């Protein structure tokens, strides 16, 4: 019923300490690591991962919580579902392949776990990228109107259990339909391949998993703001060198100039923007997997 | 449904953009009470009857909710700014012969009743708003914890038919979920459950949850702009105002209200209320007096 996107991948269920992380595995060379965000899964990799591939051992792995990995169970502070805790947890599942030193790239919340991991244990990487976010900190600093009107999913799905997850059930397909078309250029479904548009929506479908996603904004909005601005408040930088991705049409530019905020967040940075919507791997596959190989290699 | 105002007449009011629904009693200076969102005119029933002892009280349907007739929205959602509201709402009371009257309203019919004075000064004597600070305020306010409070601002504003689709799964869930949250008991205890069934039911209806999104989608729009030209222009409402606020209510969460109005009206009077969101309900006896106190002043 869900299509196989990494022919020739294989499939490894990590274990760590908070449960399972569900991984496609392919390639070789030095580890790359890939972390998809909402609402997806790691298919979203699924047209750049073969060509990276090409040239890294590529991992492609669910969140904690999402698509086949385990979901820990939440607390009153969502502490499974910080970004913190998520980085923590997938630098075991990696330590459980043998990688302590690997590359990482991530998109939307899997870049949030990204950049914080860079923060907190920035000797676990070679080179970090970062795909269409700024941090969690800048989105909320810059709250305003404006940006209340078109994240206004950081706010809704941050409320308190059971409100989002109530909406949500009203209409789970349409919902994640609608937060993946309404993200691109296109402005429909035109640029995702259907068979990953299933795997979004049967993992949408089920209530736990959309529950999950609520505490990953409950996150979001609370404990992981709180560890950015202790960053920000300390001037903590991240020493890693840094690509940031945003889409020309994507989430991140339509707030500030992502380069430029990134260069308050880091020592090293570059960035490009691509033609694109929010999901660069999924709407600009060529342009991303180029600028990841030159940047990772 | 119940008959919460015992001995008011019930009046069925054509205007070029639809039918208005009020009930209407007592006698004297002719007073109208706009309710909000997510309610109906009988969040009102506790104070009319005090209210009808001294003023002809007219307690209306906002144009789309309740009972008042639903005009076809737009895609900059005209019917329901408030300013078109505010004009269809004067042309009603045209029609009962009130061309200079009293005006209250909470929460949306705040928001109206406060564009009413902006654009037609001259058909208000007095005016009250509950629990509100104008639309651009709120938005100006809009940091991290206030988009958090009031997130619904951000989320019945998306455009159709996003929160349309998730209302219509459980709308019992969330219309209740809305008028418990803003209590400051936060439960229904507050709220006669003769009340709670009337705005239940009006918001079973998926053709009223569209309205009262378009309501949210003008209070982000149209609403903002409108606000907004007045601000910077220095317009203020030059009507003598109440200001009432909930201590535990929305308009205390984003700043001091006294000091906001001041900035928007050159005679604005205000009192905390002691009470969530909703004061007619939460807190009937203190804001009918504070409301009959102010009315029947100058």
């Amino acid at each position: 019923d869900l299509a196989d996107l990494f022919p020739g991948f294989g499939s490894e269920w990590i274990n760590t300490s908070s449960g399972r992380i569900f991984a496609r595995v392919g390639g070789d060379g030095p580890p790359l690591l890939l972390l998809h965000g909402f609402p997806q899964t790691h298919v979203m990799w699924h047209r750049v991962a073969p060509k990276l591939a090409e040239r890294f051992k590529v991992i492609v792995a669910d969140l904690p919580g999402y698509g086949w990995s385990d979901m820990p169970e939440s607390d009153e502070q969502h502490t499974p579902y910080t970004k913190r805790a998520m980085a923590k947890q997938l630098i075991e599942a990696m330590e459980q392949l043998g990688h302590v030193h690997f590359a990482l790239a991530g998109h939307d919340r899997g870049a949030r776990v990204s950049y914080r991991l860079a923060l907190d244990s920035p000797g676990r990487l070679s080179k970090l990228a970062v795909l269409d976010i700024l941090p969690t900190y800048e989105y909320w600093q810059r709250m305003n109107r404006a940006y209340a009107l078109k994240i206004y999913h950081w706010s809704f799905l941050a409320q308190p259990a059971p409100l989002p997850e109530n909406l949500l059930g009203g209409d789970p397909d349409f919902y994640v339909k609608a937060k993946l078309a309404s993200w691109t250029r296109a402005g429909d479904l035109s640029a995702f391949d259907p068979r990953a548009v299933e795997h979004y929506r049967i993992a949408f479908a089920d209530p736990m998993r959309r529950h999950v996603m609520c505490e990953d904004y409950r996150a979001g909005a609370y404990a992981d703001f709180e560890h950015d601005k202790i960053d920000v408040e300390a001037g903590n930088k991240i020493p890693v060198p840094m690509l940031a991705l945003w889409g020309a049409s994507g989430i991140a530019q339509s707030a500030a100039t992502p380069l430029d905020v990134w260069r308050k967040w880091a020592s090293d940075v570059q960035g490009a923007p691509i033609e694109s919507g929010h999901f660069l791997p999924e709407e600009a596959p060529d342009q991303t997997a180029e600028a990841l190989v030159r940047f990772f290699s």
